[PDB]
């Protein structure tokens, strides 16, 4: 897989696009700023309203726009966080229970799990060797190729490749703030204007 499509940071970022959230469909804990560019876990009893088409289980937000056709990126300030989801899927997934992020399933995402320890949501996981953490990441799909592509933008470096994916129908990017982690991972995931 010689990735001959994908570019390096710079030819990625021409590709940007202005993504947003969508709080319709967030897990109902989530907490998003006035502008849908950041959003954070509240506490239990902080409550978006309750409706059938949200996220019930996994901490997730959708972004808008979905897209059918192009190369299309976005990059998101994940800080020093300690965890966090971030990449694409199918607009088409399931939205309730325990569900399982992988190709097949309609997600394509890295997964920040805990201090060092990053994976590609492949199946079985791929561990990222990453050696400077990333405090900015860039994700750029090509659907005509498909694939999609992370970045660490802070290092100006590739990340991670799905390549062959199966895009069929709309894609969407995705995120997750992660779980609470004692207080260590309470900041927000910020959708930034490229630098």
């Amino acid at each position: 897989m010689e990735m001959f499509n994908v570019p390096e940071l710079i030819g990625a970022q021409a590709h940007a696009v202005n993504v947003i959230l969508d709080a319709e469909t967030a897990y109902p804990n989530l907490i998003f700023s006035d502008d849908l560019k950041s959003v954070r876990l509240g506490n239990k009893w902080e409550r978006l309203p309750d409706g059938p088409q949200r996220f019930d289980s996994c901490i997730i937000v959708l972004g808008s726009p979905s897209f059918l056709s192009g190369r299309r990126y976005w990059e998101v300030e994940v800080g020093d966080k300690t965890a966090w989801i971030l990449g694409a899927c199918k607009t088409s997934i399931s939205r309730k229970g325990n569900l399982t992020l992988s190709p097949e399933n309609g997600y394509w995402v890295v997964i920040m799990m805990k201090e060092n320890e990053y994976q590609a949501s492949s199946v079985p996981p791929t561990r990222l060797l990453i050696k400077e953490p990333p405090k900015r990441v860039g994700i750029f799909v090509d659907y005509r190729v498909g694939s999609i592509s992370f970045y660490n933008v802070t290092a100006r470096s590739h990340i991670y490749t799905f390549a062959s994916c199966s895009f069929s129908g709309p894609l969407q990017p995705i995120f997750s703030p992660g779980t609470r982690d004692g207080g260590k991972n309470t900041a927000p995931l910020t959708i930034c204007p490229v630098g």
